[PDB]
């Protein structure tokens, strides 16, 4: 396990975990009581702390599927963890997508084909848990936060040479691009835990329409919140 | 449309599609109000009547992919079809699902490439409106029927030569096999509609357990009920 | 067998299959002797009766290849079935291909990859048994019936997104586009079976040309005298 | 044209080509009336004579498809040839099939991609011109030559690291493997030509048989002089 | 730009970079004059400095080809960038390799998808620029540094679950398996810049053999001072 | 081995390979000591002889990977061959290479699939093997020659469909394109043995740009000169 310095038992059963490790150290800070942090190889930075009386993780997992299951697949195998809930934004292709929206992942497609060799070869769907899904959904709601629920589509190349690549996506219903959800989700299934991504949007790749700070901040205050509650049992 | 004669006003904005138009018949005269038969080429038979005061169309669409697609687009496009359901049956391959479940499909994969194409030649996400997703979930809890929320995939050949197919499934998380999940929710993506799958277990790939045909019954009157009220606004 | 309620000695070893189970039907009545309906499980009516003192059935097989060799499959292996003649119609897609001519489809091609699967993973060719080719063009010939003997392609999409499609048929000799040969070829292959495909041209994909209803007529009649007439040895 | 050095007006609307140049030459000077070496590039050796009063060429083909398709490209556009018929042996792969048979190809498969991407990315069947295939059938009874006709496979390795290959094609029924035919029938039909491929059996791969020099100088006899009468209308 | 938070003149024309930031930190502080951090989003840390006497910048590209070609292409397209030599570990796949070898990846293949969508859909080669190469064989000869020169493989999940993808990689002369390289050589070819991977033996994959630190570390200390020397024009 | 004629110690330990047997034919009489011809079935000529006292083979390959590869695996497997060099030509893809430019190609990608096949479905990458390439290059310069050190693409089609290939290769950095060099290659890697590919420029496909017959010949001695020096250890 040469990519997470932490002891065996340092993390809680869910993991919280944006791409960011600057990040994941921030949530540490402002929402968790007395976080710790527990691991630092290669300034991948995670903690482990308290929210509402409740154990819990949050650590960055780089850019990219390759990235993200690397270090996924250390904590289901090597810290025993059960549930990873990714916190992250996307590049919205859905004119009905607003600024202000958190996504939640119902289910992801990808160009990445690892995907595919996980599942013995076969195009086999990479979807969301849905007690998690559900259970998001509801505290939204429950909370007056403005969510959508729909598909992403996680690609490899940020800067693709496809110029119909966003145009393609708008076409078929997804609601945005990122790079790690369809990762996250193929490695839950083969690896049996559960998980989710909860996303806020970065950008309109169909408008370009811009915010002010404090629009971003509360977009991700919301998706803080939004995936601390639903993580803690 | 050379494949369903009725007229062009003579569908609801649902419909709700077994495989067998000999099931879509025994709906209409069993649950709908004043059900009438519109369509009947080729011997698949389609109907219009009413639940609870309200217009709702069931007609069967036969097996496999190419079949389902040929009539969902033709309702989509010549007859005004805005929310398809399914309603069906699949070989269950987890052992915690049971004969008795009613499996709502949050999401499906296949071995059609028809879905790929509808989506540009990209491996995009093919899922269940998560309104009605979430609908039918509500309904099943409110009415005390047996559920479970996952993933299926739909394969082309019934008999498949790939003696680890099953096996593979089971391994990747899937709850079942079928033959037209992800046809449907490919063409609702590529269309702009709406659509979801619910579905009875009528094999355990994995146990071969048998069941009475009242327990067989049961299983199906809950999927009707659920499909109803989920399609009904 | 959940898809044919026949009784295991209810089909004759060779079986005319069109698409729509009211065709099978209608020739029942009308060109055999003494048909007997042998099966009707989801309205896919079958038959079996005598032409010219010897036996024979005629039996719908639905749209698209998974629909046709789920229903060969069975007819093969449980029904003890050693020959299906598919007669059925097809686009046309060469400018010399006129609206009275019978197509008899040497080979044929398709977007389906349930082919390649049977064969190993690998493109083998998908063709006519060469006996039954030749005994029908020499038929055709003997009752001065307009024949062209050539490819075909199987597309799975009757509403294919491909707008080149036609044209790629064209450039490539391709006589016309139906839905099954190319299943019913691969299935023959793979289970040892003989096949064939007659088919008559229901529309010209390139000119768009119109027919009366008598000469839509006269290309069936010769289609089914050449199928039992192939079909009886 | 740097592959073939004759004038444009040197060869016969058919050419018949078997893979080994020095086979080209026995055939133009034991078969052919008159016949003049019109291109020897790279000992590629081709010829142009009479057989019966009439016109024909015979020229090597060299091995593997991309050798076969370039000399074949070159031929239709650069020297007018309407027909190509191919003289070949193959490996049989069927129990049936004898070491004296004659295999008529009626349709090839190939791991080659050329053949796709002449057919506009769709795997399109690949075959030989019905008239021909009818013609040599019709000669070899007439004469008393033992004929099969069925499908071929055209391999691009003759060394293949898939020790399961031949097991393959048996599977499916094919009658033997080559290594051109399917180009050059994919060739034929981008072309807009007639072409055919007529192929002793050199050696059984399910077998291993041994044959006399005297009984594979017979089927060569035979296979020249059918394609012969093939090719002279 | 929101992934480096460099000024656009704030890079030397070559970038050398490992994986690991902490890495880039340790070669700044350790090896090169004056150096000054220029970046850190995200914590990846990127430093610009000089090696006798000439500019030169070292930073982090994180894990997997995703994120190595995200920095690479922002490298070259805002920051004027025109070489980038990777330094890394990889698993040796061959018996040959020894624990204290250098090895220089000539050509490398990979299991990304995104080279072969730089190149037109067509599998181009991926090398390394060959002046590059040359020039860090000839001072790996003139510093008596052990090096192999040869092919790598850079494979998409870390943790693969092909049991056979080592043994391939040995039946095949691969030299080692890493995580990026094939990505930066698809990047440099399609971004017209020039690249070289230089990598030390992390891992025996064939004997699993085990090393003293000061082992680990002169493997390491050569790779730099070659991949400095290399660089310095 | 039905193809080579040759006694099984007929060949040096090194075989130079033109496409052309003639070439081959010429190189004998013209440069080596001694030439015997070894082999000459199918017109498929080859030598063996001497070069400044020491052993070598020169032998024609034909046309196409399926035919070079044919070959090169009988010399390993048959006749004891330990490396082989291709002198060929390729038609130039980049402005700066220059019709007198002798091209050493330090890896190849290719559209064949028989690569991917020999390395276990993976698109492992292609190479010369460094030693022969750094010593021809070594070569070229103290000699005077003008080289260029790249990559190579090898198509299957000669004449292909794709009107944007050219194109595609000079936006990858591509030096030129041919027939056979991947074929080697990856037949080398599979089966253990050395190689490379020298190449003079046939065409330039950018600019069409015509060379005088002593330009041509002046190109050819370099690169046989070249291929003899490199190969004579």
């Amino acid at each position: 396990t040469a990519h997470i310095n932490a002891q065996p038992t340092d993390f809680a059963e869910t993991v919280i975990m944006p791409g960011d490790p600057l990040r994941a150290k921030y949530i540490a800070e402002t929402y968790l009581t007395d976080a710790v942090e527990v691991t630092n190889v290669r300034n991948m930075l995670g903690y482990t702390g308290y929210y509402q009386g409740q154990r819990i993780s949050v650590m960055g997992h780089g850019m990219g599927i390759s990235s993200m299951v690397l270090y996924g697949h250390e904590l289901i195998n090597f810290f025993g963890v059960k549930r990873i809930i990714r916190i992250g934004s996307l590049g919205a292709t859905q004119q009905h997508v607003e600024m202000r929206d958190v996504i939640l992942a119902q289910a992801a497609g990808t160009d990445s084909p690892t995907n595919a060799k996980r599942s013995s070869g076969y195009h086999m769907a990479t979807s969301a848990t849905f007690s998690l899904l559900h259970k998001a959904y509801t505290k939204a709601n429950e909370k007056g936060i403005s969510v959508k629920v729909g598909n992403v589509f996680s690609g490899d190349l940020y800067y693709d040479p496809d110029e119909d690549m966003i145009p393609a996506l708008e076409r078929f219903g997804v609601l945005g691009i990122d790079m790690e959800v369809a990762g996250l989700y193929g490695l839950a299934h083969q690896q049996g835990i559960e998980s989710l991504a909860i996303l806020t949007v970065s950008d309109h790749c169909l408008t370009g329409e811009e915010t002010t700070a404090q629009e971003r901040q509360l977009s991700f205050n919301n998706m803080i919140e939004l995936a601390l509650e639903t993580a803690l049992n």
